[PDB]
Order: C-alpha cells, then sequence, then structure tokens
C-alpha cells in the first residue's frame, strides 16, 4: 500500500478540488496536470504542499483547472505519515464528481 486514493472532484471551469482521507499524515504535496500525463515523476502544472489537514482530511482547491465531467487526470502525490513517507502512482483518475467553489 502507498497512500490512500485521492478524491479529485470536478469543480467549475475556473478551478478544481482534490481531497484525501487523512490516516495520520503530517505533510502533503500536490503536483499534477489535466488530460496530460507526465514522466519521471516531475512537477506537472499544479504545485503546492499541504502542511496541515482541514476538517479531518487534506482538502485542496485550485483556480486554473478548467475541466468538466468526462475529463481525466494523471499525476502523483507525496505524503509523510509517522515519518514513513508515502506517494501515489499510476497517475490515472476519471472525472466523476461535480462541485461548487462556494
Amino acid at each position: 500500500y502507498e497512500a490512500p486514493p485521492a478524491t479529485l472532484e470536478a469543480i467549475h471551469p475556473k478551478g478544481l478540488r482534490v481531497s484525501v482521507p487523512d490516516e495520520g499524515f503530517s505533510l502533503f504535496a500536490f503536483h499534477g496536470k489535466l488530460n496530460e500525463e507526465m514522466e519521471g515523476l516531475e512537477a506537472g502544472h499544479w504545485s503546492r504542499d499541504i502542511t496541515k489537514p482541514k476538517n479531518g482530511r487534506w482538502i485542496f482547491r485550485d483556480r486554473n483547472a478548467a475541466l468538466k465531467i468526462g475529463d481525466k487526470i494523471y499525476f502523483w502525490t507525496f505524503v509523510i505519515k509517522d515519518g514513513l513517507g508515502y506517494r501515489q502512482d499510476n497517475g490515472e483518475w476519471t472525472v466523476e464528481g461535480f462541485v461548487d467553489e462556494a
């Protein structure tokens, strides 16, 4: 196992939302793109690091993600729980959830 599945929603064409279930992490890193996959684990388009959860889980929101039900995502994420260190791979997520940046 390497970090839980990320719940990437589908916000309006003016951003996006991506949250994940916290099981004891202390640091989170978000670096992915849209309708485009990267190689050699590099910094795609998005770049940020969550140094603290919110509401019990690590929630994130962008303002440059213009996608809609039907799109896809391919990237990875870095985490740090109990000083172990985890990260998701495969880079593949289909949009199947809408949301509002309100």
